[PDB]
């Protein structure tokens, strides 16, 4: 019952990037990019209530979940520069909808027309989310050529 | 340091909670128990809350945070009725409540006075938080006794 | 008693740090940073509220306050650009922190329950301060690695 | 004088049930019935505010009034179920109205057409209040005969 | 254990303040200081309302509350003149501080953190209270010393 | 100019120093329950340190180079035992404030410093001002004070 089980996965999915962009935004701060750490923090909320959309939608149409452990992130142990963070959100990004397309592949072959109406805004959510996370980082990887200037983006914007 | 480690835990633990807030919360809507259902997932809510202000004290002290992976919840799979799933999250409470307290032992040792004046409104919160599951496991417990008037109760959120 | 000393002495230091700020309002308006001038101005105003605070307490409980002198503020005759400022700002704030735990301390040891209620807030406050001057400090430094960018700094605030 | 004695007989009695009632708020919130200890808790401090009316007046009139010791409750030792107190209150309630009518009885007795006239809303309200608690109890009596009941009309109601 | 005994022993005390404060209140009026009299009686209700928050703290903590007897309040057969009720009530508020001290060092070395918490605003409320009344016998005091003009204080605040 | 600076120096230290004395002054009174007369130096207090803010800011405008000294420890309090000794030594650091007003006033006249002499002149009538009006309160208090009481009745009043 491999649907079920992507199911489930994807909330641990869904959970999992919202603790790395917890962790990015608890780099930002410690490292004193506030603008930077505020905008992770807002963002690790929105992956948390995506998680919890799956579970209501899961407990509504009788999928059971079970809930795994959310691992630890790993990227901050290697982070060095806010270029170094944003790069590691991207990969987290580009994978979410990797898993997002899996499970809608897994529901086309099921037939399971209800899945993949659900599944459709959150298809269009990560088209917006990759662009606008790729979009930062062009921005700070430009920025960060001159010293002293990524800092002023992180105030103002 | 035992104080950084400690306060380490406690970012773990209130996300631990609010994992089993969430694994209650689904129990309770997969049995169709709504009223209990929402009332666990505005707790899960709040622990999480809780968890993110001991981050940003950390932040703000220099208590160098590392995010640990969250463990599964595994009360569920042994509850069978609405008063098991209220004992256990008395219980997850009173450990809530113990590791509050040994962090501030740990403070106080170390004359913390701002960790320890950190914690005060969190140690009043707990006294509120065990007195209103106590109080809940109570009546379910009375309820309960007799078929059917249970439901009654959960059409009451 | 050393508790009514390290009161009195806690006052003379909350009216130090008012004209420590004020000199690097000075200093800042001289060097035409119109932006760090009101900050510090600002600061200036505070730290006399805290001394004031502490003023009123003592005359509610009965610890006699005798007002000392204010010394002349020294770090102003070495600064040579905002960095040094800042850097001078920093420590300031470590000295309130520690002059504040200390009289935590003392309060401990006389179970002076009242006065370490009174100081709770401090203490919050201190790491508050210490967090932001930090952050400040961190920005100052970044950007005044390329000439001009750090009067961009002042300006935009 | 006998009524001098029978006002401040009237003023502990006030203050004694208003600890009583709180008595049962400690009972009633310790055993997790929140509302019935929001209502005892609501009939103390109105007990209070009778005692210091009785005060007032007799403030006013010169009636000299000399504050006596308000005893322990005793009751809660014994109280163990929602039964047990509700039957406690409207003892109480019954007790404040014969001291009450005692009180009138002897200003009557003496002609103080003016006491008489301050005890007509208290004969009244100890009529309501007399009514209440009994219909209170009648109906914990008639739910506690079903498990569990009870307490789903503390919530749903009080 | 101790702890509990003098967390009754509070209850106890704030009930028998309510009850002097009453006495004061009808001592001020039958005597015509009706303006001295309304202050005792709105202070006799605080002290009941505190009484009151000490018994929902210890019926949400456990802390069994029996209540005792409040006992005939005695100062009232001696008093003569306004400045002795306010010399009996600064007396009162000092005792009132006192075991509210004790409370909380039997609270400390318990390490109970939730009760010193809760005790906080306690001790800071007791600093003002014993000042607020310092000063009204001060002026008590002083006004007594020409006949009538403490009736002035009393039509006036 | 170097009369011109150092007076304009000097007279920031001596708002701060009149402030740091009106505070000493609500100490005292505070710490002897005159709560009104403490209020009314507390207010004092902040508005000299106002003053002094106000010329520290036209310096910096002005190119004046401002050097912040010591503010002296305020010692009248060890002298004060009433209201009236504290009230004469308020009287006469206003009177002090004004000469040093005066002074630098003189100094910048002299200089035919006109920016100078204008931006003074709002602080000659406010001490103008502030002598009348401590020498009216003090007026008054040495007159109450004459009956035993009569004082503390117009902290608390007025
Ligand atoms: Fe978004
Ligand atoms: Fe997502
Ligand atoms: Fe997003
Ligand atoms: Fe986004
Ligand atoms: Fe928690
Ligand atoms: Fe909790
Ligand atoms: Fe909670
Ligand atoms: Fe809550
Ligand atoms: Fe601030
Ligand atoms: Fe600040
Ligand atoms: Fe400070
Ligand atoms: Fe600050
Ligand atoms: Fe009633
Ligand atoms: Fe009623
Ligand atoms: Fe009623
Ligand atoms: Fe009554
Ligand atoms: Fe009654
Ligand atoms: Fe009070
Ligand atoms: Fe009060
Ligand atoms: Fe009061
Ligand atoms: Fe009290
Ligand atoms: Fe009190
Ligand atoms: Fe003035
Ligand atoms: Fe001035
Ligand atoms: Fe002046
Ligand atoms: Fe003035
Ligand atoms: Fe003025």
């Amino acid at each position: 019952e491999e649907l079920l089980d992507l199911f489930n996965r994807q909330v641990t999915q869904e959970f999992t990037a919202s603790q790395v962009y917890l962790s990015a935004s608890i780099w930002f701060d410690q490292n004193d990019w506030e603008g930077m750490a505020a905008y992770m923090l807002a963002e690790s909320a929105e992956e948390r209530e995506h998680g919890l959309g799956f579970v209501d939608f899961a407990n509504k149409r009788n999928i059971p979940i079970e809930l795994q452990a959310v691992p630890a992130p790993v990227s901050c142990a290697e982070w060095s520069s806010p270029e170094d963070v944003w790069q590691s959100i991207l990969e987290l990004e580009q994978a979410n909808t990797r898993s997002l397309l899996n499970l809608a592949e897994a529901a086309s072959t099921c037939h399971d027309f209800a899945v993949m109406a659900f599944l459709n805004p959150f298809h269009l959510q990560q088209v917006n989310a990759e662009d606008k996370i790729g979009s930062i980082l062009a921005k700070v990887t430009d920025e960060n050529r001159t010293p002293g200037l990524l800092r002023s983006l992180d105030v103002v914007s």
